[PDB]
């Protein structure tokens, strides 16, 4: 009976917190937290007490049916995360489908989103965007992640910690080139906020410059791909490069153009000039 | 030596203005908004007086305004400025002039639906405002009909039935869509079902398709497993020449099948 509130939480600057949220925090009886003792401090700061549950991704699902029987009985449960704002990289996918399949009402609250500051300062095309999160900490993982985005037109956005910025960094030059343009939006909406856009290469060089520029939170813009047909597609460009390891040269790119339906000749002269 | 702010407005709640962006707004000397007349209630609504400023070139004027050392605030009748509409070039040229651009968080509508909606968000795309032909409208679904990831879309009353029709026709009826209405206020209705289901279900009444919505659907991750013609012909041609199993191994990383499979199925043919 009673409603689930998603109540979005500040990025890093408490002054950035909105006064309807407050006034929810305050008339609910339990809050939904990622970490309670976090939590606790940003509402003794605001002089706000009330119940915290320790609610994160590793018991999302097992305290769901209890946060749904708490529903059920009339109270109100407020979600709220360490920062920004929750289901974005954060818990509570499980619970809000569980209260949705169970007819309760959900209020979202519009909050801080670290994504969308990023996006607005970023001076890129913003129509259309893509968030992919967080990307593969391994090297092979993360290759295969921006091979697969390579060609993606739309504006991209990452996240990204201190721990693998500069492998990262390398990572995008290797598979997307120093050509793309990039914009790294570090520690939004504190004393250390900056914003730097440049080319892959430029901005890895100038993050290697300093180790105090690869401090704290980060996110990463990338501009979505051109649209340049000239190039040949890059399946194409596999499959005849695996053919001609398991086969001869021509009826390796025979058989690319038969099953890709693209001309022979270019692919044919592409490689020759990949064998010389 | 000025400094760009960029100040979200609220979406239809005056609560969900955060103190931040009062505190800038009163500190900068001049307001750049798009709808002078929004910003003007709202500032009005909050007692604040400043110098307006109207949108409309104006990138020369607001540099040279920041240039001079006087502090910018820009604004938007609701939401993020400069999400889903032209200005992203003043702010790049800002940046490459040397000026300081200070975002502050504040309310967005696609978040905040899909924040609410349930389904996923590990990855998605927003769309913004679909076509308003029905032609465009077609062309831009079947363009991303084969999308996995989450997509979110800005859409007006007015066409709220043709946009359902195009989907229907498009995406089928099977997609799972939540339409989420009056976000912040107390006409809020989110309601997630088919696509079919929700229209019949909007048409039901006719205040469920008044004001502006959003429009989450889930990605095709579904049906994804058959035998293309093209990787039974590959295979075939690759039986030829190749042993079965290189070949079905070859056919398989092509065409990103189950390589077992088409191993299964050229045995069958054999046999
Ligand atoms: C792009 C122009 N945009 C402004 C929102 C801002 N740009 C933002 O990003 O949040 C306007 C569009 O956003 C949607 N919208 C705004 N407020 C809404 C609300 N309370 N409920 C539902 N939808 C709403 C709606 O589709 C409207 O036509
Ligand atoms: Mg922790
Ligand atoms: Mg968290």
């Amino acid at each position: 009976q009673g409603q689930l509130y998603i109540v979005p939480t500040p990025i890093g600057n408490l002054a950035d917190i909105t006064q309807r949220a407050l006034e929810v925090l305050q008339a609910v009886d339990l809050i939904a937290a990622e970490d309670t003792r976090h939590t606790g401090l940003l509402l003794q700061h605001f002089g706000i007490n009330a119940r915290l549950f320790a609610l994160h991704d590793h018991n999302e699902q097992q305290k769901a049916e209890t946060l749904l029987a708490k529903l059920q009985e009339g109270q109100n449960i407020a979600l709220v995360s360490d920062a920004g704002t929750p289901l974005i990289n954060d818990p509570g996918y499980h619970l809000v489908r569980t209260c949705r399949e169970a007819g309760i009402r959900v209020v979202p609250l519009p909050g801080p989103c670290a994504a969308i500051t990023a996006l607005s300062a970023a001076g890129l095309p913003s129509d259309r965007f893509c968030y992919e999160g967080f990307l593969p900490a391994k090297s092979k993982g993360r290759r295969d992640a921006l091979k697969a985005i390579e060609a993606e037109p739309r504006t991209l956005i990452f996240y990204e910690s201190t721990h693998r910025l500069l492998d990262s960094l390398e990572d995008i030059v290797a598979v997307l080139g120093e050509s793309r343009y990039v914009v790294l939006a570090r520690e939004l909406t504190k004393t250390w906020e900056t914003i730097h856009g440049a080319p892959v290469g430029e901005l890895l060089a100038w993050v290697k410059e300093d180790e105090n520029r690869r401090k704290g939170e980060m996110v990463l813009i990338v501009e979505g791909h051109k649209a340049q047909e000239e190039d040949l597609p890059a399946d194409a460009l596999r499959t005849l490069a695996l053919l001609q390891a398991e086969l001869p040269l021509k009826k390796a790119a025979a058989l690319a153009a038969e099953i890709h339906g693209v001309k022979k000749n270019a692919l044919y002269k592409y490689a020759l000039e990949q064998q010389g």
